[PDB]
């Protein structure tokens, strides 16, 4: 069902861990720095995820987060289906791709505004999902829609 | 109006619980801090502004109304800071029970986590997933409506 579909991704930068969740229908995303990718660090980014926005089901960005007991736990806690990443369609891959060299494009225009990585990382989500309709303005009428 | 926002602040086992309450739909967002600074109150909006359409806040108190780091965050975020004077006065109330509401609902789960922001976002998404809507429907239908 495709409003509550989400897909984790995992890049670096600085010496260090961007986490994003994607929504996949409207390219809406959310991030954090983490300073590497455990099981833990990935099961509390998407118990938050999950307390903002209807989260279905999510596409894990590796195996080691797929098979995780911390993130099995915090999936079952948060009525999540914990599923694989796996371009079956392979424009995946690519799109993933895309949005990170975007990303990491943003933060770069930014980087100066900000002393720590984290606050560049936020203000990229924030043009990101602003850009223009928006991924914001997407992600709230496909959600909307699927309430009514 | 869809875009209002309110900045409150509660404390819990020697920290600090930073919340944001969309003021139409009573859906929140809260983080746990060691205390409450301009430069986490700042990041915190960031954060908030980055997710949903935020037009105006109302800061929790003088200290954060005043603190530059915050007025820095509320311009590039395009956010129009206002007091959080309770005019109405439910209000005080209003927030006030919100807390009460939201620390019963932190200590329902407190056994389930080792760390109290674990617990906090438990909290965060049983309140925003209780039903008859649920406030994070209420908040996308607001926002929808508000597009459309
Ligand atoms: O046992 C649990 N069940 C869960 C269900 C959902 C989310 C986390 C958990 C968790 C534990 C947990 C997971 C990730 C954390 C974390 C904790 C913790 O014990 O505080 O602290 C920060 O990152
Ligand atoms: O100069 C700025 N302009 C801003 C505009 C929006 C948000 C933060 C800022 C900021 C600085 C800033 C504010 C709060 C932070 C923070 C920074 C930082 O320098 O990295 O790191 C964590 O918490
Ligand atoms: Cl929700």
């Amino acid at each position: 069902s495709s409003p509550g579909i989400w897909q984790l991704d995992c890049t670096h930068l600085e010496g260090k861990v961007i986490l994003v969740a994607v929504h996949v229908a409207s390219g809406y995303i959310e991030a954090e720095v983490i300073p590497a990718e455990t099981g833990q660090e990935t099961a509390y980014f998407l118990l938050k995820l999950a307390g903002r926005w209807p989260v279905k089901t999510v596409h894990t960005d590796n195996g080691s987060n797929f098979t995780s007991t911390t993130v099995k736990a915090a999936c079952w806690w948060a009525g999540i289906k914990q599923e694989d990443g796996i371009p079956y369609n392979p424009q995946s891959q690519g799109v993933i791709e895309s949005m990170n060299k975007e990303l990491k494009k943003i933060i770069g225009q930014v980087r100066d505004q900000a002393e720590h990585l984290k606050t560049a990382v936020q203000m990229a989500v924030f043009i990101h999902n602003h850009k223009r309709y928006s991924a914001g303005e997407r992600i709230v009428d496909i959600i909307a829609t699927d309430i009514q």
